[PDB]
């Protein structure tokens, strides 16, 4: 039903660093997630030029941002390529076992956290604002799975019993209690407009 996995030691230490380093510019997390999405839509757009048959589970290639004050969550939803269970398990828990060592040296040599996307591990910035992250993903190959983690060394994968969802990936941030500014419409618009104004796909910010 629920499988529990250990972060590979580097990823866990990176996560630790991200959660523990005092660092005020937290808002860069959104750009990292919006940018993961765009890649994933690129990558599905790519494969449907040799099989316009993969858009059968979707076609509309977009990114939604969904704030919810009462659950204190901000969700970044994309209809991109999605991940299989092994994608999910490898490229969240291992996979850039590499891009992570690079980053953590880079951090000496006055690199600062805001340049995390350059090493392919931007996703982990979500931990600047969230006590818990849930990733709901559905790939053309496979079932629909829920990945989950509040850090602390491990994560879980279970098959998703929730809203079936076409194809793509939903990242749900359960916000830290003092980062509820990222739930707010003007706060979000300012950040999108500042860091992601030229993304190739529509980004719809929902209202509550
Ligand atoms: C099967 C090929 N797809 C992938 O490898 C993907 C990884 C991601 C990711 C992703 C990438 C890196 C990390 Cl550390 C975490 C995630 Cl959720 N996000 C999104 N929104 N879509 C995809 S598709």
């Amino acid at each position: 039903e629920v499988e529990t996995f250990a972060f590979q030691a580097e990823i866990a230490q990176l996560m630790s660093l991200i959660i523990n380093t005092f660092y005020s510019n937290k808002e860069i997390f959104l750009r990292e997630l919006i940018s993961n999405s765009s890649d994933a839509l690129d990558k599905i757009r790519y494969e449907s030029l040799t099989d316009p048959s993969k858009l059968d589970s979707g076609k509309e290639l977009h990114i939604n941002l969904i704030p919810n004050k009462q659950d204190r969550t901000l969700t970044i939803v994309d209809t991109g390529i999605g991940m299989t269970k092994a994608d999910l398990i490898n490229n969240l828990g291992t996979i850039a076992k590499s891009g992570t060592k690079a980053f953590m040296e880079a951090l000496q040599a006055g690199a600062d956290i805001s340049m995390i996307g350059q090493f392919g591990v931007g996703f982990y910035s979500a931990y600047l604002v969230a006590e818990k992250v849930t990733v709901i993903t559905k790939h053309n190959d496979d079932e629909q799975y829920a990945w989950e983690s509040s850090a602390g060394g491990s994560f879980t994968v279970r098959t998703d019993t929730g809203e079936p969802m076409g194809r793509g990936t939903k990242v749900i941030l359960h916000l830290k209690e003092d980062q509820t500014e990222y739930l707010e419409e003007r706060r979000i618009k300012e950040i999108v407009k500042k860091h992601s104004q030229f993304i190739g796909y529509p980004i719809t910010l929902f209202v509550e």
